[PDB]
């Protein structure tokens, strides 16, 4: 995870959108080692938002230089479409992903656990899920969560697959440091959003 940092924030708050698509195409592959098929359609769906915004990016660099400059072209281009259309949609989602993964990840760093069970990560991720997800999924795909929960590693297991020979306690510390310049733009990506009016709360 802290092989591929993300950049700081610079000081306007703006996120260049090349190597923040960069550095978010290293996790759909942690996707993979999780040992389930399950993770299948989830990386399907985090990486294919990713295509789609390099897909827009990439007719224009320029134009599209910072994921800011996306969402106000997007909204010039589109007019009553928008924010349900092109790459400002695949970033609405995405986000969502990314915070998930956060708030998962947060969550564990943070000690969080079921005393009854510990070694299991199933109090982590149904946080993620509420935090992040939960409120944009209509009743089947809630049901669909929580049979996917069954598939979650054990905790140790998980820290094991992320990990070198290193303790659990270093790897902790290694994903507290990813976690630092992670958390901070996906806050400025929900920001945005919120300051755009981009924001939809429609469930699937
Ligand atoms: C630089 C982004 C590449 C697109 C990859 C989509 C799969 C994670």
């Amino acid at each position: 995870l802290a092989e591929h940092l993300l950049k700081p924030l610079p000081a306007d708050k703006q996120i260049e959108t090349g190597p923040f698509l960069e550095a978010v195409s290293h996790l759909p592959p942690f996707f993979d080692c999780l040992g389930s098929p399950v993770f299948t359609p989830i990386k399907a769906d985090i990486s294919g938002n990713i295509t789609k915004i390099k897909a827009v990016y990439d007719t224009n660099p320029a134009k599209f230089r910072t994921l800011q400059n996306i969402l106000e072209v997007e909204k010039e281009m589109y007019g009553a479409e928008w924010p349900k259309v092109g790459a400002t949609l695949a970033l609405m989602w995405l986000k969502r992903g990314l915070r998930f993964i956060q708030v998962f990840l947060q969550s564990i760093c943070d000690g969080e656990r079921d005393e009854n069970h510990p070694n299991l990560i199933r109090v982590n991720a149904t946080k993620a899920y509420e935090m992040a997800l939960k409120k944009y999924h209509g009743w089947i795909v809630q049901k669909i969560f929580q049979a996917a929960l069954y598939a979650a590693p054990y905790k140790s297991d998980f820290l094991k697959a992320l990990s070198q020979n290193v303790t659990e306690e270093e790897c902790l510390e290694k994903i507290r440091l990813f976690l630092v310049n992670y958390t901070a733009t996906i806050d400025v990506i929900y920001e945005m959003y919120t300051q755009m009016n981009a924001e939809l709360n429609y469930k699937v």
